[PDB]
């Protein structure tokens, strides 16, 4: 039952990246998002924190832009790829995506054909949408990206009793991070400014095009900044 020694290299090797489209985004990152974890990308309002979850809607259909091990990741397991897109905010543009897969050299039709978007409108519908990603699994869909965007605005504006809310969004977490593991496969949170959360942002804006993501906080990773712009092309840079 336990895993010991070479194993746990192995079973870290399973692990795959997605690509966020910026080299110093993906520098901090460690290389790129991370399958089997949670990233969360808090930050301020117009930040971009929805602007990463659709480009990662995108990158998912560009084979080049998910790196990994050939050893330990067959390219069977990361065939037809599909992203379940949990809009909390109605948000989603499928104009954005298709600009994006326009200056990525993606059909764009492609996308949002292999892009799952359910529209949630409060906590407990996020929670059960979340709850049926397995289900879709179930059905043949190989599930590879899952975002939530996003996380936390249901929960708080629906709880003094901020008990049952904590309780209630960390159900949310446990059912997300296990998802990530099970499947293998990306989670992306947003979060508009307690939880659990493997990797964790927070974005701002610079200059114009202009966006600074801060890396507070991961596992085996050091503080970093990562600056990026965002234009009609998506995030670059
Ligand atoms: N087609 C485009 N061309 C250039 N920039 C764009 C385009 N679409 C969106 N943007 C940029 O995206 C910014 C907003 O991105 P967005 O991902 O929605 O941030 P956000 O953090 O999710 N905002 P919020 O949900 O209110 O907190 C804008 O203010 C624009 O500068
Ligand atoms: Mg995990
Ligand atoms: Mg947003």
């Amino acid at each position: 039952g336990f895993k010991s020694g070479i194993d746990l290299l192995k079973q870290r090797s399973t692990v795959w990246k997605l690509s966020t489209s910026s080299s110093e985004l993906d520098s901090v990152l460690g290389g790129g998002l991370e399958s089997q974890s949670v990233t969360e990308f808090a930050g301020v309002f117009g930040s971009g924190k929805t602007q990463i979850m659709h480009q990662s809607c995108v990158n998912l259909q560009n084979p080049e832009f998910l790196f990994y091990d050939e050893e330990a990741v067959s390219k069977g397991e990361v065939a037809q790829p599909k992203a379940v897109y949990i809009d909390t905010e109605g948000t989603f543009r499928p104009e954005r995506i298709m600009q994006m897969a326009e200056h990525a050299g993606i059909d764009g039709q492609t996308v949002l054909d292999n892009t799952f978007v359910a529209r949630a409108y409060n906590s407990d519908m996020q929670m059960l949408f979340a709850e049926k990603i397995e289900d879709l699994i179930q059905e043949g869909n190989n599930i590879k990206l899952v975002v939530i965007d996003s996380l936390t605005s249901t929960f708080r504006n629906e709880y003094g009793k901020l008990a049952e809310r904590q309780q209630k969004l960390g159900r949310h977490m446990a059912t997300l991070n296990k998802l990530a593991d099970l499947f293998n496969c990306v989670v992306l949170v947003t979060n508009q400014v307690g939880h659990a959360a493997t990797f964790r942002f927070f974005v701002r804006k610079g200059k114009g095009d202009k966006r600074v993501a801060k890396l507070y906080d991961s596992p085996h990773l050091p503080d970093a900044e990562a600056i990026f712009r965002i234009t009609e092309k998506g995030i670059q840079d």
